[PDB]
């Protein structure tokens, strides 16, 4: 039912428009390169000739852009068109940028919903997909039925920075795990094991943790001893030690703070302060 | 059938002996702290009075000790008793320590199999369980049927360091992921989200990667947002700074337009 505007037609934007159209919503789109909207228009989307026209077309404006700089580049020249709009900003950036953007939007008469999309574009419109949302609750409830078409809409609270925080937490785990995976493939190669032979093992190894968390001795000292073996293994192999050294540094600080006999979770205390 | 010796009766050693006994094997045991064998002896294990006696009891000697320092502490005073033995060393340590130990064992007439046990003690003897093995293939094949009583036995190659490498690879991913998890809980708290409220999300966030299993420049931009988020929050930045340093080095190598996997080159 509710028609909607989507600005930004990279891969994420494309998926969102297609999903909106699949479900019977009229969609007005805009992008810097018009040929990216061709197929979408052929499917029933309407290409606005300017950003102003995109904004005027609908109350609900969904932004799928690379970062807040891209958002401001598009919106700063058209702030006179923002009055009475609801910006569902699904672009990645920091909690503090989200907070600033919410304030700025309100200066120009618009409401701001922060969205942190948890999935890549091919999972938009699929049942198990979800997006973190934060911002004014009354505004969220008013557009929730439209936002749910893209993903489950998981409202996390009033502050504009909250959805961004959850997203950046997700990306902390994702990128760190990704590097540890690559680190292992490097270590393998330095020991004469090809990446393709080690690949299935490294892949399975990434399931240990979610399994561990689902279920769970518990002495920091034992962890520290294992981590030291990890560090020396990478040192001995001649590969980069940036990542395992950082892990060791963190365990070291816990040990130096008298946590040897405490639970692993005491590391949360270590990480709370620089 | 095959009788076996187990040296080291911490929680892992205990499980191994119990599992061997459950399956009808005669087991001879030894430990630095002799009282830890009480329960096993009460089930039929034979406590050797000396390390020499433990070694002379059997061809196959399974070691479950804290590390190689412990292994040497026990075996160095009895190097004369090692001739004709097969040491299945399941003590976790580095690949280079495993290599050095294989050479040393061979100097004293013993064969050395490196074992990297992938599971905690209660999974010993159970179907889900596996152990990485490396060392001489003929020796492995000769004792594989005994070793399979403990876990599936996954032979990875001749080099003594290999099984240890696979184990340390597993622990690289485990500990690193674990710290990223704690890092998020720290970040949550600094933003007024309690660890208990964030806990189920942080847990589901650890599945992102294996599910998920592009352009380096886009990854670098996301990682910079991660770094600044933790900086802004006032929490530790040691871990996200290290992730950023790695992405930075890739960008500085001219890999912006390459796939993420180009990071393997950066890490080599
Ligand atoms: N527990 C687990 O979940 C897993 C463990 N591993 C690995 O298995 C091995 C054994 O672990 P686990 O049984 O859990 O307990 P530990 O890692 O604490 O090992 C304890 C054993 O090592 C002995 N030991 C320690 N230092 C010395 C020394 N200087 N001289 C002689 N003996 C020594 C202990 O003797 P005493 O009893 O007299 O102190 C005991 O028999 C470790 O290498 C570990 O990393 C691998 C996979 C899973």
């Amino acid at each position: 039912k509710q028609s909607v505007t989507v600005i930004g037609l990279g891969p994420m934007g494309q998926a969102m428009v297609n999903t909106f159209l699949d479900n019977g919503h009229e969609v007005t789109v805009w992008n810097r390169t018009a040929s990216k909207a061709e197929a979408l228009v052929a499917r029933g989307a309407v290409l606005a000739p300017t950003v102003e026209d995109a904004l005027s077309a609908n109350e609900l404006i969904v932004l799928s852009l690379t970062d807040y700089d891209a958002v401001y580049a598009i919106l700063e020249p058209v702030t006179g068109s923002l009055s009475g709009k609801v910006i569902a900003n699904l672009s990645s950036d920091t909690p503090d940028k989200a907070r600033e953007a919410a304030k700025w939007a309100a200066k120009h008469g618009a409401k701001h919903l922060t969205g942190g999309v948890q999935v890549p574009p091919p999972l938009i419109g699929k049942p198990e997909s979800s997006t973190y949302y934060s911002g004014p609750k009354d505004v969220f409830d008013a557009h929730e039925d439209t936002l749910k078409v893209l993903t489950n809409a998981d409202y996390r609270g009033e502050d504009a920075g909250l959805a961004a925080m959850y997203y950046q937490a997700q990306m902390t785990i994702f990128w760190t795990t990704m590097l540890s995976y690559y680190q292992t493939l490097a270590l393998g190669q330095a020991n004469g094991v090809s990446a393709k032979e080690l690949l299935p093992y490294a892949t399975m190894m990434t399931s240990m943790m979610p399994h561990f968390l689902e279920l769970y001795v518990d002495r920091l000292a034992m962890g520290a001893a294992s981590v030291d073996h990890v560090l020396h293994t990478h040192q001995d192999a001649g590969v980069s030690t940036v990542l395992p050294a950082a892990v060791a540094e963190i365990f070291k600080a816990g040990m130096e703070k008298g946590f040897a006999e405490n639970s692993f979770s005491s590391l949360i205390e270590v990480l709370k302060k620089p």
